[PDB]
């Protein structure tokens, strides 16, 4: 399912908890950037997806702040659980910075990571 | 504090959202139509200690679009600052992605823009 | 003829476009500061037969960062659509890349939107 | 090179020319959505890129019109190119149709492709 350990292609380690409520909790360690051990993430999912095939949409936040470190951004990961031999979850995320107004071009970075249990 | 209240978007989307100290966000969202019908759990986190020196502060959330009227499968999230004044304003980016088979993931997600503002 | 002319974004960005029967959008785009330092090429396309029925239409185009004075190794793309009206608009979201190591590539695009208005 | 003929990880063909001039050129097949055969395409790249290993940036627009269809759309790809054993480019893109201003909000879908040679 959702719940368990999961790991994206930059090596970061994604724990996660799915509560039947919709409900994300748990902690993402990045392997890259200004961030250092676990941070707090929490999300939203599809409690009740559809039967046809199709994933399971989901959502969660990340902000850079821990007792380690404090990087003034936040990402979040937009994507879908999809079932298979290979269970994995496809994610296009945004990363948003703190800026001033003159800098709010630059603010925001955009990638995407595939995450599976290896 | 600055965060914590009830926000509205121009196409009139509305949320509120409490601002914890341990850097939650926690509330509901509801949809430009003004019913329950319309009104979505909302969970997100925040820079609880942002710089000092003129920047927006860092945040996100995350609504799942079920509740105890209809799912679309599908969940949208926002990424952007908060900017205190005497508007206060949250300028974000979002990612809405839906539920697909494989072969339709390449138009699975819209992304769009929406700045918010506090009543 | 209703793409084609001078166009000016809110942070001071301007660019001169002309738009071909064929579909092709060529000219020049000028960064905030009003200088020859900041003139780049612009190449795109644009739906030379848009809908009826009121919809906007679609286009995008492409500036990469260098020129005679300088380069940032880096390349826009700009994808909207244009709005006519009294003030014609033209509604982007775009995506800016640069150069990277692939250790690096994490990092390597920005996104955004801006809103162009015509003179 | 940049020049050649590529594909993408949904079988889509791109087949582009790289001028000395930062301009490029070519024709784009795509193997999903409302597409029927080949559409222009036009677009720019860094013609003196850096020399440290960082990849070449680049990106294109294809207004998916033609003789055969209209989609009242256009995509844009941004991206670089990266070398090595086996060459690719990597990109991000946009897709956004004409929609009335209430409709804006669904106008555009975002994705990722990554091309190669083969
Ligand atoms: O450090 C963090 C927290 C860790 C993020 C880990 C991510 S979350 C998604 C992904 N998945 C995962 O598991 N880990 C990563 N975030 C804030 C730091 N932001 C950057 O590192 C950043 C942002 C913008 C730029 C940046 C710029 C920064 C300043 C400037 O003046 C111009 C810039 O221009 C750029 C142009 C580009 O095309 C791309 C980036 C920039 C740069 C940079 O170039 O070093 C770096
Ligand atoms: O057909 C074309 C031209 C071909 C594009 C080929 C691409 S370019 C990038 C990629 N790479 C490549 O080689 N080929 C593809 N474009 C315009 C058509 N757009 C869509 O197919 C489209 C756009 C939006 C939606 C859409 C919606 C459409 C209408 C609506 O009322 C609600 C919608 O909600 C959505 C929610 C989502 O999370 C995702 C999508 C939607 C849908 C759909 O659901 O069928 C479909």
């Amino acid at each position: 399912g959702i719940t368990g350990t999961w790991y994206n292609q930059l090596g970061s380690t994604f724990i996660v908890t799915a509560g039947a409520d919709g409900a994300l909790t748990g902690t993402y360690e990045s392997a890259v950037g200004n961030a250092e051990s676990r941070y707090v993430l929490t999300g939203r999912y599809d409690s009740a997806p559809a039967t046809d095939g199709s994933g399971t949409a989901l959502g969660w936040t990340v902000a850079w702040k821990n007792n380690y470190r404090n990087a003034h951004s936040a990402t979040t990961w937009s994507g879908q659980y999809v079932g298979g031999a290979e269970a994995r979850i496809n994610t296009q995320w945004l990363l948003t910075s703190g800026t001033t107004e003159a800098n709010a071009w630059k603010s925001t970075l955009v990638g995407h990571d595939t995450f599976t249990k290896v």
